């Protein structure tokens, strides 16, 4: 359904589309994610199309986190934010709309930005028997 | 904020009990008790670091390699919908326990208790604009 050919983001990473390059090397680009929800908004990629984060290996996945803490510091040394937020989203139902895996790196200035999380916490529906039973479904499910 | 005061190196260290998913010689991944959504898990590095400006690259890259086979095994036992990846640095930007943290939420609809508020400002920059902001993070980055 997604396939490299029709990626916006391979055709960024083959310069076929312009981009604000904040950082590249062998494995990752980052560029600045035209929308600025937050000055300085910037997206972090891999240079190999994977659809979203389940289709990552380790190594990407470890080329990817890498990186952010570098252009996360580079970010927060110009524009002194008060805080950060990192955010992905994986499938249509969660927000995603460029089926390339991408990391969001969010400066955060207070009370006016346009980056926020809805927080609900439904910790009272789960009894200390029913944590357990999630946590060893999901164990032993891991590769 | 101190390593002695952090709950996560207690976990990390046996004094306060967690929910384990999944656990190596630099990492330990634990149900979030607030579960936002079912499956909601915690991935944490075993060394206290307060946030991602803190993290070096070794020790980011030991918390991320394990993301997608953890987020891997919380869909195939609940299909979820979707799937958000999520990070707090600063009390203003939503931290309330100081030892760098990635939260996994599998989403599967309406009674989620995850959300984001997004609005785009597109409009309001040159590329001009866009080209400095680059070139001044850019040039930053040590
Ligand atoms: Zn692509
Ligand atoms: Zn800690």
């Amino acid at each position: 359904n997604h396939t490299a050919d029709n990626c916006i983001f391979c055709k960024i990473i083959d310069g076929q589309i312009l981009c604000s390059k904040v950082y590249e090397d062998e494995h990752v680009l980052a560029f600045l994610d035209i929308s600025q929800v937050t000055k300085g908004h910037t997206l972090v990629i891999p240079k190999v199309h994977k659809q979203d984060i389940f289709a990552l290996t380790p190594e990407i996945a470890s080329h990817i986190f890498s990186v952010v803490p570098k252009i996360a510091n580079a970010i927060k040394a110009e524009f002194n934010p008060v805080g950060f937020n990192l955010l992905n989203n994986n499938g249509e139902k969660a927000g995603q709309t460029v089926f390339h895996f991408h990391l969001h790196l969010i400066p955060r200035y207070g009370e006016n930005d346009g980056f926020g999380a809805v927080w609900k916490s439904h910790q009272n529906e789960y009894t200390m028997e029913n944590l357990q039973n999630i946590a060893s479904t999901i164990a032993n499910s891991v590769k």
